[PDB]
């Protein structure tokens, strides 16, 4: 049977493409949403048409609170039950917004960014292990190190999510489970940002002066969770056209 | 007038160290504390000793929760209230125990070891900054961050948050004319409940000595970190590890 | 048209695994060696045996000198002069031996391992990039670089100068298309030299399987940064370690 | 008795700063230079009146080749002729200059960035421990992640250098000989360069908008030598205002 995948966040953008290439590569895949059902929907649909019984969807909250190990456990619970088995967690959901520190109350704030972005992916992890060429892959930031400015939260979220990777790999190594990250850089824009900021981000790029594309994320993923990655752990895989060498 | 710093979870240890040289050194000093009630009281009795008025002690949790943000506040409130300023912030407090991925509830451990870690210094630099002449915040780190004792993801993940922290907050404050730098212990000083064959088996990894950092060598890096020699640094994370985080496996 | 590619010290081990994958995906390819005569020379056999026309040797001390310049610029013009093109450039010849800070002379011991490691690196990048698609460069690095084997520095020294070329050169070559990335094993293929109980010991250290990688799995990197599969990748090393850049003292 | 310390290119600009600092410090300095033998001089006679017999010079070119060893050597043992010891050895001598990919020959700019950055240090370091509160101090670059465009040979240098620091530190540690770098972001700018180029990079810097003066950069030298570093070994410190934090 083909193995199954959980990904996060899969209904739009970069969480899509890494499902439809999951999918292309033959693998089974549970489609989690938050807000977008529709697109989810959609998605599973457009996969389904394409082989019977092969996509899945999950709807879960990863906000941190009382409730989110269960929701966790039961992400990775609907893979178990659609397809009998879970090979591979895509960590991709992920709220990102600004929080300056000089109307979501802080704390809400925090429940946010850090619970998508760190602890969510910390609960998977735990469930996708415990459950059990096994992987996780994480969507990182390669700019964790020259951060956008007032994004302090989000970025403690990336740090947090670097860490868990790292730890991880290392405590599941004997599982067999190997531990990896993303990191793109200038990948899709948000629809909500303005066009001539938008080609400011672009200009920086030194390869090509133009953003990274889904499939582009998607392939990074690709790689890590296949057979050719299979001594590979504890390593990111920086997806970002040199934008992170780029100076001041 | 002397400036006036506060160290979270001052009681004892390196938090104490920290609280006791920045004393020394002329500064008045808000000991906070969570459980040491006792240890706490003690130190604010020697240093009010050495110099009446001197310091306060202050009790707070800094576990996570929707009253974190308040508390945090508080504390910089209290420094204000005793002192009529604050120039210094030492985020030392830290929760630190193990949690594998295979009685406390997972929530708990979640709110403990990131709230400790990584949300309280977000939020104490947050209440620090908007209640502003040499400013400055130092966070305690961990040199083996990027090799981790096997098993403590939540600690080694708020420990990672809070080099994110250091660096975001460098960047962010910096027109304000406050820096934010850290201090990255190897091994210092060790456990209470570890045994000293354990404490050993430790000390003789490190090629600088093969002895634990004392609390004061800890304590001397802040130091510099918050005096007038490091006014152009920010955003810097100090190693203090005789070598440690460079031997391999 | 079949792309072409230069892969230094080829003929043995873990470079011999990059050019037989590369070849398998359909490109031709320069076999670099300096001592190797006899396996550059059967290798090149093996691959022309399956594909003629497809496989060449080209001989190269690769130590520093006033003409490792020159003989840089040959083996880049070795692969035009044989197929026509240039498309990829791995770097991967490499020596390696402990350099004691307290019968070779030092100047030597500088000139093998900075050159070979870090300088002819270089000059083979310039010299690839002025000779000019899915144009890249991967570098061997080394995944340990932060945790050096005692008494390796000028080893160690050359490693880091690859890592610091790897993202120069993926800075100013990514206007011309090429990319310029990097695989770090860790412990691969083990010395032909090195007692039996001191592999044993290596091996217990890696996290994941407590074997150490294969040559070919060492490859697979090469060859994903390689292909069309990496279009937007440039300037990343990526680790190909088992987990054991993670492990603490 | 008065400890002693070696500074590498110490006749001018930052190097001055930190012959000087360590002088006022206590320390006895030999002040080396390439050149620059009328400052150097002007440097010895200006410490000598604060304290007399405290201050000589040495001049050795740092590019590399054959006899360079030989000239670290003696560089090393004209401490100990002039003091009877060496405390102290900090590597601060560097030349920088763009060296693109795409009138001297390329192996003559290898032989200087790579001899000055690099491998004289590494001369330095091993007669220096082979001659024995010990340690040395590399003047490295927060930049070298981010390097300037053209600059592979230098940023190679620098590198190189980190891998020194950190491979010297393991090593000497059982001598107990520390090692540790400084790293500087934009300090003393070249004088000739105009202000108004100056100023582009000045504006870059979050801490204040302008670069560290040579004093700055000494005063964490200062640091790194003292009895308060006494633990610290393998650590390089930035000295940056927040510059390498800064995206492109
Ligand atoms: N795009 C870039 O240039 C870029 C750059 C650096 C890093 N990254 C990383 O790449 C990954 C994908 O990026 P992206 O731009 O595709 O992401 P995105 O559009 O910002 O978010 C992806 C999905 O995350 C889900 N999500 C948000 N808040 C959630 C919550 N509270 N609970 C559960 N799910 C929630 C949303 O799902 P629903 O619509 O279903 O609600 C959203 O569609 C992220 O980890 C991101 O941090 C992206
Ligand atoms: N010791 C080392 O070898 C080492 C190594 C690497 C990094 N570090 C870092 O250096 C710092 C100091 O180390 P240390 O060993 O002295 O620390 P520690 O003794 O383990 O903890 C310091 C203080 O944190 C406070 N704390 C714990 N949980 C709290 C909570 N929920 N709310 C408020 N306060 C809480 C405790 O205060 P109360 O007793 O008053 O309850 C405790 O005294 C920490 O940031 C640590 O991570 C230390
Ligand atoms: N193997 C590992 O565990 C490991 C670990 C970390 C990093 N790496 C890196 O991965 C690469 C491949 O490893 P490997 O073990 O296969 O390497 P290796 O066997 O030690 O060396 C590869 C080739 O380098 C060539 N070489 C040595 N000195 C030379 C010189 N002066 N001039 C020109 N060529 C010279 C030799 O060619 P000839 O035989 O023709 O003389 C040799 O076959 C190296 O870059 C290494 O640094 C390997
Ligand atoms: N200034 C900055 O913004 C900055 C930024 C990042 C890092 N740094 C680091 O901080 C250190 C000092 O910087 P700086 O601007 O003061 O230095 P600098 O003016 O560029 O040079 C320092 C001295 O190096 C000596 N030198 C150059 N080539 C030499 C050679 N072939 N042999 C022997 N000595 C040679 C020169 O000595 P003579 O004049 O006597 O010939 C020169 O005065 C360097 O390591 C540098 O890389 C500085
Ligand atoms: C720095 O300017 C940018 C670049 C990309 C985007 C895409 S939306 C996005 C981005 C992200 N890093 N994480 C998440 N979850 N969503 C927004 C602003
Ligand atoms: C690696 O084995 C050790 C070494 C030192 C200690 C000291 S207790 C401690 C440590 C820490 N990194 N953070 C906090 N908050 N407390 C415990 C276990
Ligand atoms: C002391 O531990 C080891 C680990 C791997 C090896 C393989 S031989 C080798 C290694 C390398 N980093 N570069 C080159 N060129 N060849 C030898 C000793
Ligand atoms: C921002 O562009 C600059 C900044 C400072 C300088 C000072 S000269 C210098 C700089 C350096 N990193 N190393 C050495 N040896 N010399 C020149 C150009």
């Amino acid at each position: 049977e083909a193995p199954a995948a959980v990904v996060t966040g899969a209904a739009k953008r970069i969480g899509r493409a890494i499902a439809v290439k999951l999918h292309q590569t033959g693998y089974r895949v549970v489609i989690h949403y938050h807000n977008s059902a529709e697109a989810a929907v959609s998605l599973a649909d457009e996969l389904n048409k394409e082989r019977s019984n092969t996509a899945v969807v999950c709807q879960a909250d990863l906000t941190n609170s009382n409730v989110l190990p269960a929701s966790c456990e039961e992400i990775i619970n609907s893979c178990f039950r659609a397809f009998g088995r879970c090979d591979v967690l895509v960590n991709n959901a992920s709220a990102f917004y600004p929080t300056p520190l000089v109307g979501k109350t802080v704390e809400t704030q925090v429940a946010e960014l850090i619970g998508t972005n760190a602890i969510a992916p910390f609960l998977l992890t735990m469930s996708f292990a415990q459950r059990q060429n096994l992987s996780i892959v994480n969507l990182c930031d390669a700019m964790v190190d020259q951060p956008c400015m007032a994004f302090s939260l989000y970025n403690m979220g990336k740090h947090a999510l670097v860490g868990l990777t790292q730890s991880a790999a290392l405590e599941l190594a004997p599982y067999g489970i190997r531990v990896n990250g993303v990191a793109p850089g200038v990948s899709l824009l948000p629809v909500a940002m303005g066009e001539e900021e938008k080609d400011k981000w672009r200009r920086k790029v030194p390869l090509g002066r133009r953003e990274a594309s889904a499939e582009q994320i998607a392939d990074a993923v690709i790689f890590l969770v296949s057979g050719s990655a299979q001594y590979i752990t504890g390593s990111i895989i920086k997806v970002d056209g040199g934008l992170s060498l780029v100076h001041a």
